[PDB]
Parts: C-alpha cells; structure tokens; sequence
C-alpha cells in the first residue's frame, strides 16, 4: 500500500501510524530521546501484557492497565507505573487506536531511538481490553528465581527466554525500590541498548547507592547504579547463569531475541493471524554501539564466575 507520505508499507491499514509516531516522538519520548518516557513505556508493555495466565486468567497485551487503571495501578507490584499510564492516555484518546495496540506501538517506537536497540515486531489490531487483570500476575524483585520462572512460564517463556526479555533492564532505571534516589539505572548506559547490564550485574557488589535493606534491592558495584535482587539471582542461578553469560559482548543475540521475545510478550492474549503486520513502520535504530567491557577499575577478578560450563569471556 501507498500511504499519503508517499511511503510504500505492508498494509494499508498501517498508514494510520505515521502521524502518530510523529506525535509521540515529539511529545511523549521528548524530541525522540531514549530518555525516561522511553524507559517507562518499555516497562509499560511488559506491566500490560504479563497479566495472562491460561488458569488464572488475564488479557495478555490487552490495554487492561490502561482501561482498567485504578484497579490496576494499585496493585503492589504496579507501583510507580500509574505516571506512564496517565501520560499515554491523551495520545490513545486522540489517535483512533486501542489502548493494547499504542501500548505496545510506542514501547517499539521508544526502544528505536535507543543506540544499539533493535526493531520490535508490530501488529496493529488488538480490541478493546474486556476484563482487569488479576492480582499477582506481574513478578517483584524480591520473587524467588523459583518464583520468577514459573510465573514467566506460566505466561509462556522459558527460562532463556526470561534472560533475553531481561535485556530491557540495559535501558532502564528505578524510583521506587530505593525511593531516596529515583531514576537510578540498572546499568551504567541507561540511553544505550547493549550488554552491559548483564556484565555489571554479575561483578561482585560492593555498596548501596542510597539506603541499605530496601526490599527487592542487592548490593550494587558501583555508586550511580542499582541492583536488584531478581536479576543479582537470575545472573547466578544454575537455570539461568550460563544463558545471563551468554549475553555478554553478543549484541547481536541480545538484539535479535529481545526482538524475537518482545513480539511474543506484545501478543500474549492476542492471534497474529487475526492482526495487521505494521513492522515497517518502526524506525531503524542508531547503529553505534561500543565494545563491551568492565567499568573502570574492575578487573576479571570482579566477576562472580556462576556459569560452570564456560567461563566469562575476555572483553
Ligand atoms: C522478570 C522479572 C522482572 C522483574 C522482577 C522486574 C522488576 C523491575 C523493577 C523492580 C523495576 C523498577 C521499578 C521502580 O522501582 O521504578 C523495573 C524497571 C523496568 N523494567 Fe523490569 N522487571 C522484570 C522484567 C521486565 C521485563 C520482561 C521487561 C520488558 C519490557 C522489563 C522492563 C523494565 C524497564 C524498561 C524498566 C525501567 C523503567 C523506567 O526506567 O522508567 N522488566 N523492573
Ligand atoms: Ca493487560
Ligand atoms: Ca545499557
């Protein structure tokens, strides 16, 4: 199909985003940062479609948050997502798009301003959000791995797929675990989609950066960042360990299963075969990105060696 713009896209019916992404990249993502509007609408899509259980029911990729946002927002493990939630709302009340499809079209779109991010999959389609979803679907950073990957599973991920959806954590920060110090990243290149996140959080902690004995918070190895319990777990558990380790210096792998294991995640509640592939409207992301490495002043040494079955590679 040929849009108005003149560009040529897969199917017509995606012609419609092009004025939309225009918009949000102006007035939600801040002149098309990948900045903190960025990193709250990824989690966005993760809070929205995480809320699907084949026994305990729950929408998937639905909207819900949105649609059903007091009940939502309140539950414990949503806290702090109410500000994206409120932020989105005026860009699906204008656009003529469901609540679930702009969720997931601006988490692809923010993640694409990133350097070193990759293009997510896209289907526009989804219906209106029918029911709220349950309680106790989303995982908390005090969850046992135990715990973690049996409710991932549950949604449908296996453990390598939890890893590969954890990339996400490389472009992102924290207000609320520790609360006297908002905004703080899990990396040291929260605007740079790439491995560090899983090199830093395997180096042996050191320091908290605010306060001590916050709920769902690990020691950190550098001031300036912050760990959480989950991922200091998930790096090490035998499920997970040699996987997290996988990761490290391989962006090409964290780039092309984030991608593969987002698009699953965006459809969960929802049949591909009844959506529109809109995938070509996604931008291209800034292709520079670095050499993984050790922050300065570490040395191998650092690092918690918790795959048995390879060692951390020389970077
Ligand atoms: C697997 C279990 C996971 C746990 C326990 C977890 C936990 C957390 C926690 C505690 C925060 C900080 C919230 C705050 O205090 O402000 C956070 C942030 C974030 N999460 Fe995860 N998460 C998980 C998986 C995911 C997945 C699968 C995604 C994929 C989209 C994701 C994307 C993000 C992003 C992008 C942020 C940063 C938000 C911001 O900076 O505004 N998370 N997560
Ligand atoms: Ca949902
Ligand atoms: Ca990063």
């Amino acid at each position: 199909a040929k849009c108005d713009d003149g560009r040529t896209t897969a199917n017509a019916a995606c012609c419609i985003l092009f004025p939309i992404l225009d918009d949000i990249q102006e007035n939600l993502f801040d002149g098309a940062q990948c900045g903190e509007e960025v990193h709250e609408s990824l989690r966005l899509t993760f809070h929205d479609a995480i809320g699907f259980s084949p026994t305990l029911g729950g929408g998937g990729a639905d909207g819900s948050i949105i649609a059903f946002s007091d009940i939502e927002t309140n539950f414990p493990a949503n806290a702090g997502i109410d500000e994206i939630v409120e932020a989105q709302k005026p860009f699906v009340a204008k656009h003529n798009i469901s609540a679930g499809d702009f969720i997931q079209f601006a988490g692809a779109v923010g993640v694409s301003n990133c350097p070193g991010g990759v293009r997510i999959p896209f289907f526009l389609g989804r219906p209106d959000a029918v029911k709220a979803s349950p309680d106790h679907l989303v995982p908390e950073p005090f969850d046992s791995v135990t715990s973690i990957l049996a409710r991932m599973g549950d949604a449908g991920f296996s453990p390598v797929e939890v890893v590969w959806l954890l990339a996400s954590h490389s472009i992102a920060a924290a207000d609320k675990v520790d609360p006297s110090i908002p905004g703080t990243p899990f990396d040291s290149t929260p605007g740079v989609f790439d491995s560090q996140f899983f090199i830093e959080t395997l180096l042996k902690g050191r320091l908290f950066p605010g306060t001590a004995d916050n709920k769902g918070e690990a020691k950190s190895p550098l001031q300036g960042e912050i760990r959480l319990q989950s991922d200091e777990l998930l790096a090490r558990d035998p499920r997970t360990a040699c996987e997290w380790q996988s990761m490290v210096n391989n962006q090409p792998k964290i780039q092309n299963r984030f991608a593969a294991t987002m698009s699953k995640m965006a459809l969960l509640g929802q049949d591909k075969t009844k959506l529109i592939d809109c995938s070509d409207v996604i931008p291209t992301p800034p292709a520079r990105v670095g050499a993984a490495h050790l922050p300065a002043g570490f040395s191998l040494k650092d690092v918690e060696q918790a795959c048995r079955k390879t060692p951390f590679p020389r970077l």
